[PDB]
């Protein structure tokens, strides 16, 4: 969970599941598909959210990645496809990366994430497990 509130993604999240394998998407891939949102406005970046275990005698957590819309999120300041740690960006060859998404963020529950799917073609990132 978290303890300070996070920026709510409009979508379900993407878990790993395997070590090593890593979260990637190709190039105008990766964007979840959201009901009638223009192609133009498909860009953003999915956002690592490592989690912590506490300690057992028993015996690890892996990480869970969430989408945020361009100039939304944790990292809305940010520009698109710079390099920073735990922030993966992705756009439909059809948007314009310069200009922020027009796209109000999600909550209170005036709505629920939207499960993550991804239109037939992109390849699925091995190793991680989309969430619903
Ligand atoms: N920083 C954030 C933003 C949204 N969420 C949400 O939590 C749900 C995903 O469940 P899991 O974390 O268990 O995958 C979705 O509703 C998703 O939007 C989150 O867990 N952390």
């Amino acid at each position: 969970e978290f303890n300070v509130v996070p920026y709510y993604s409009w979508f379900s999240g993407i878990t790993q599941f395997q070590k090593g394998k890593e979260f990637e998407f190709v190039e105008g891939q990766g964007v979840p598909i959201a009901p009638g949102v223009p192609a133009t406005e498909a860009k953003g970046y999915w956002y690592r959210h490592n989690r912590r275990s506490f300690k057992t005698a028993d015996g690890q957590l892996l990480p869970r990645w969430y989408f945020y819309y361009l100039g939304t999120g944790p990292h809305a300041k940010d520009q698109y496809g710079t390099d920073i740690d735990g922030v993966y960006w992705v756009a439909s060859n059809q948007a314009d990366v310069n200009t922020p998404a027009d796209i109000v963020d999600r909550d209170p529950s005036s709505d629920e994430a939207i499960p993550t799917r991804f239109p037939p073609g992109t390849v699925l990132p091995q190793g991680y497990y989309i969430e619903g």
